[PDB]
């Protein structure tokens, strides 16, 4: 087998990958795309070495992986641990989209995050916002993107605090129940949300201005031909499954000024003005808005 | 010797399991039944494998069977990651039926689970779904079928959450005691319900709409001889005995439009008709949608 | 010697065991009988062996010993894993008896009870249900008989919940609170309860008719000299004790039609009569009853 | 060296006190005082082994002594499982004084619970019954005698319904919060109430006569010399310690009819005679019915 | 051979710390900046040591790293056994910023304890407040200064006791999880605190005044020009985003009296007067005030 | 060989110390000042071991040192069984101080419990009570003094439980996490305590008496200058710096009648008179009192 230069290409992979990261730790933390790149490159290494043992029972060859996994721990527990003793942390992308039920919200959002997490970076990932009824954060493994369905379907409070204490700058920490998760944080980029409520909060809440200005979008949606569909025709499915587009055509948009709580324009301070939008113009708005948070982040 | 003739067996099989899980991979967690195939394959080669271990103890045998071993675990372990980053599930086919106490139903629907759970595939498995007063989902293996007896004994609203999170297509974390359970999901492929009140939800609730068009099926039943001979002969325990068929010729079956709640026709948005139905009917039915919406899957 | 001979025979009987579980698990889970039977004889196989190993040292015996505890714990759990995936379990024969204070209903409810246990299995055994204030099941073990001693003292309507839940063909989970007895159900063949209330159910409770179909016996106790002895001379305990017999003359029993809720023959649908009864005719009838049901549950 | 011989002796006792018990578990389960010899003796041999293992430095007789010592764990917890498989516990000896507050009753309850430990066996505990704050039952030790200070007092509903629930004989199962003390029974042998109510449970409780029927002593109590003391002479302290005496003798006590719940001889049946006791008659009384209770038990 | 020498090098290092350490414990205890050195220095040490045996694998470099590490986590132990016994801590400065939401209050904050914690020390670190959605401490490190962010979004009364226990002089245990963790204290220097509530407790608080005399200073900020360009364009992005600068000229400060509750003057014992400050005023005044406790605290 | 001949007095030293241990186990386990010396003596012979371990580690050596430690093992687990079948060790001596917020409690509670710790012992240590959020006594090594500060703070119905556990005569055992600390006794002489609420408990408590009974020392706190600064200057910083004296003399202690519960002289069995005091008054009294306990516990 070929395990002696492959071996060789590894060491050199792992020392100079370790002498970049012992360079300049902060300003690579603080570079959220090659940081991602350099951890995946370990990972990558790291499986490389774990199958070229697995595959050869040479005891040379395994103690070689056992030297390369306990650097590869190293490097990788060092640039943790620069990471965790960070004080900021980029602003997340919030989209939040209201609409009757059955129009289509749920398979629109699905679209939409896979687009961001694309341009966020290639091999971008989704991850799952947890929703009451589970109290802890054993399943987050920090993706690109994340996905909050039916929020507000029961316990709307719970659902404006959690959504307060993640949309934001400032570090947080989550609850886990395993003993390595102890200690985690929320270091997501952008969280796409849907919901049958009115609006993010109600309109007595205490912390209404807190959870309204961190939405970024507020999209009110409808489907003006199936609802007229379900309501002349009930029960046939045919109809129903002919009313529905691939490129979602179907559903109409609007937009609300940023920070206001309804689809008549009221803000917590003032009055604006809806506007129209599709579903292309709202992916092309949202990846402008993220790099242009990116750049500012990494110049801060 | 047999034995190593069956290890170089186990091995070409792993071997092939290997590389068809590195050729690709989301194709092949798209592709339901595919997947299942490669589970199956793999747990039948590691309990041959570690039967073997036991019936032996040869250092080199045990050797080469963990070894054995950990690759397949490993190959498992690609598989469930795989498995669990995916944005989207498969909606379930999702039966309720109604219907006077007494006459039937839990015979019945276990009747339509075997037969769903075989038909979707051979060695389906019927699965429980925890009740009000159990909040953890520990004994929950991913069943193609899923059974839920007494809806809205108690708690109807609580029932009503929950069928409202699992009938989905978005993809869902379940709440476990045990911590290697910790952020597991539901991927059932249909759930079978029965229930003693007259409808899915209560006419004054909030989420009647959302729960509604969950339900593909809503069945109302009947016995009417049944309900003849125990008024008539109250306590005459032979009389009743004999008035059920071996095939539910006692049931009588009506169909409501897809999306009612009650048994008049009614609908959250028009007012439809009923319709006179049979078990066997309602199975082919059910075979059909979950069909249609297994190949959907796979294309999208 | 006799551990050469010993350990011999200890392996003819599990590889016997094991060929017969490969062959016929679903047949043995389907015939009550037989699964216990060879439960019991994995047991009696277990207690010889860690005996056996105990009473002699040396490495030969210790490690034949442990590798055979290991083979019959890996088919009991087989066997186990069968019994659970099962979608059907046979419904339990229930008495209810009522009756004013301080007659004897508890004494002779716990002589039913054993007499059950012994006649359904010899060496059955008798277990407890957690009354109102302990939530959880962590004393069950799978006894054949249950007794229920209070049961509507304080809260009759989740008295009623939990009777409904158990007194069922359909399977059941059990909320436990210990890590090992998470997704625990239920599986006992008899329960028999004593009452101070005047039937199952309030009259005007909304589950009167599921609650009171389920219960297959419903005995009316009484004691009039015990009365008249305790009404003419208060106070007295040399009288009081007098009046008690061994044989259980001193209780008078009536039997309501199946499906009743009061001691007038009103059931739910239509309206009865009474009969008298006793403690052994009860006890035949029972005994009946469980072999019927048995036998028609084994035989599908 | 002499560590042999010693071990034949020791372990030979082992096995022949196990032939007792093999024989004759129904008899150990059954007396308390057969048992609790056993269970002191068997944990003295425990103590034994462990000073020879620490003292001993062969292996083979620390392997001996650690085989020993799996057989005393085993047997210890057969007889565990065979004392919790019960369907039956002897009934408790229950006393409640009823009295106004300043005359003494608590400190002759505590001399009358410690004589009664005392009689029943010898250097037996006392213990102290939850103070209606605490749900749990975590501190509960299985004494000898429960002592109940300030029963009732605005919350005697759910003192009804735990007296109810302990003075009985039918099994019982306590509610608890650690992991090793789910499933508690209750094993104590009598109960001494002290209270200013005017009875055991309120003329309209529900459950009057079940509540009244399980006490077996109930003596009202009073003191006029200390009530003339302070309507003579407020706030003078020696003539308050003239009044005590230290043999009680100050005490006036009426005992109730069996059964009964008032000071005028009323019972839920009939109309009784109350009459003039002291507290060496009490006591008196109270071991004969312990004792009679007992052996009926032991015999059965 | 340099690896020797630099070997030699860090054992000689090694011997001097350990006779550096035995000079006088109480002291070094006593004085926080050198003890947190010291510490750094060990830590640093034993890590160049770990790195260059991991660089290397003969057995002499490991086996002289392993005894130095030994000697290194003696000296560790030790200095942590002297610092867990002190009967007073120093009290740490604590900062609160008060003001509506949006204006930038936790920006500033930012900027504020990155500044004051360079102050403190060259090369001090910041950590994070765990907050009420999480019960432990697993993430903090000792760090020299804290941010708590959202004060008494839900539960206000739990956030003041929490800041009650950990702003004093008396030692504090902190609760956590894993294993190693049982045990550690409160020891940091200075606290920065955010809100959108109206002063540091409710007034009617039963601990207002023992909350109030515990914050050194309190900040009541405003910034009209934000507020007024909000309400004028609503939803103008840009147009608000010009309105913030670098110098946090946008944001005007007035603190309150020591021990006030409100921006009114107001003082449990009496009322006070308002005062103007900026960032800067605030930073020269938090540093003298913590320079002069660290000195009273080094005398006494 | 030196380190033979030190590790051989060493032997000798632990058998003597065993051997006189054993002849007077009674003095031992009763006299507190013996049983901490015998402790430290212990403790330096384990001290002297590791570093004879340390200069050698032949086999011979290194089984001499096992035996030694062995040795030392069986004191220490002779000495802690010992102490555990004790039936009563002496209980503490309770100081209580009460006063308005923000006058010096702390301080001064510290200066005392520092004092009493030296007074009663050369090198007498100080230990910290774990608050209500913790519940968990892994960090207590049986210090003579134990201070307690915010008695009462949130949880003074669980505060007076633990008073109530902790300042009884007979044995008590503390909750753990870590496996060792797993049987921890309490043994402490005196207890100082640091509240804000009025008297030990408040006036409804059923136990009111009873944990008043507990308090030996209850002291209630002013300062009247201090006060009337705050009051006429609330911002005024330096000006409240200026009223507190390195003496402790700008309190003013008051002393209230036995059994107390305020600072009006009223007590549970009628009212007394309160009296003058001062730190050093107070300390020569509490150490009078403990002496005397101390005495009367030995002396039995
Ligand atoms: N783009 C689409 N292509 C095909 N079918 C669609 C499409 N969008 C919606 N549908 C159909 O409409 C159903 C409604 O799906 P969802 O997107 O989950 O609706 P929804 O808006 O999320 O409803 P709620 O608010 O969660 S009750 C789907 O299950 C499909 O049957
Ligand atoms: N197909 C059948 N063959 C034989 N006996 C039957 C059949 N269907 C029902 N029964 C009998 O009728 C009883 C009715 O029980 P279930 O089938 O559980 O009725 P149900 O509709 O679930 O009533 P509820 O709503 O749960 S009270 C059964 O327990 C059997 O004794
Ligand atoms: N077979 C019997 N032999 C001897 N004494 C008996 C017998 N049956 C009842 N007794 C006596 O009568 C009492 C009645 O006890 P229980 O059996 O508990 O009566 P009960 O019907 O359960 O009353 P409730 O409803 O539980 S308050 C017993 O405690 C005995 O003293
Ligand atoms: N025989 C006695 N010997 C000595 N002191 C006694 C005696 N009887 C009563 N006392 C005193 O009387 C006091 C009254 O206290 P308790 O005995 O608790 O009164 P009590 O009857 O319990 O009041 P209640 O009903 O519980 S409020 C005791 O604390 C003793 O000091
Ligand atoms: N100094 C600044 N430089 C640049 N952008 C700023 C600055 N201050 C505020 N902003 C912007 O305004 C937003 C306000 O954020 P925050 O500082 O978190 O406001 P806030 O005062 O914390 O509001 P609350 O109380 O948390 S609702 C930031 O997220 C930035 O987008
Ligand atoms: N002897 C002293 N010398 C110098 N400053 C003192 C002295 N006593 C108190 N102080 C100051 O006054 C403050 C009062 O704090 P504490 O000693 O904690 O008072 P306290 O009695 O504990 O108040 P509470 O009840 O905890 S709110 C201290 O933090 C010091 O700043
Ligand atoms: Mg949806
Ligand atoms: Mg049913
Ligand atoms: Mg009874
Ligand atoms: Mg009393
Ligand atoms: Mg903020
Ligand atoms: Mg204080």
């Amino acid at each position: 087998d070929q395990t002696e230069k492959t071996l060789k290409d590894i060491e050199s992979a792992v020392i100079d990958m370790e002498v970049l990261s012992s360079t300049s730790v902060t300003q690579l933390v603080r570079d959220k795309q090659s940081a991602r790149a350099y951890m995946a490159i370990l990972d990558n290494e790291e499986e490389k070495a774990r199958k070229l043992s697995v595959r050869n029972a040479d005891p040379h060859v395994v103690s070689s992986t056992n030297a390369l996994i306990s650097r590869i721990s190293m490097a990788r527990a060092a640039l943790a641990k620069a990471q965790a003793e960070m004080t900021s942390r980029m602003r997340p992308v919030v989209i939040m989209m209201c609409g009757p039920p059955g129009i289509g919200k749920t398979k629109a959002a699905e679209h939409l995050a896979k687009r961001l997490a694309n341009e966020i970076r290639p091999g971008g990932k989704v991850g799952l916002v947890p929703r009451e009824a589970v109290d802890h954060w054993d399943g987050y493994h920090g993706e690109e993107v994340m996905l909050w369905d039916d929020y507000g379907m029961t316990k709307i409070q719970e659902d404006c605090n959690k959504l307060q204490a993640i949309a934001d700058s400032a570090p947080l920490t989550l609850n886990c129940d395993r003993i390595e998760n102890k200690g985690m944080q929320f270091v997501s980029d952008a969280i796409v949300i849907t919901t049958n409520a009115p609006g993010p909060a109600p309109v007595d809440f205490v912390n209404l201005g807190p959870v309204c200005r961190r939405v970024d979008f507020l999209v009110y949606c409808t489907a003006p031909e199936v609802e007229h569909t379900r309501k002349v025709s009930p029960g046939d499915t045919t109809a129903l499954k002919d009313c529905f587009k691939p490129d979602f055509s179907h559903l109409k948009m609007e937009l609300a000024p940023q920070g206001g709580f309804d689809n008549q324009g009221n803000t917590p301070f003032g009055k604006g003005v809806m506007k129209p939008t599709t579903i292309n113009r709202l992916l092309i708005q949202a990846v402008a808005l993220t790099m242009e948070r990116q750049d500012e982040f990494q110049l801060q």
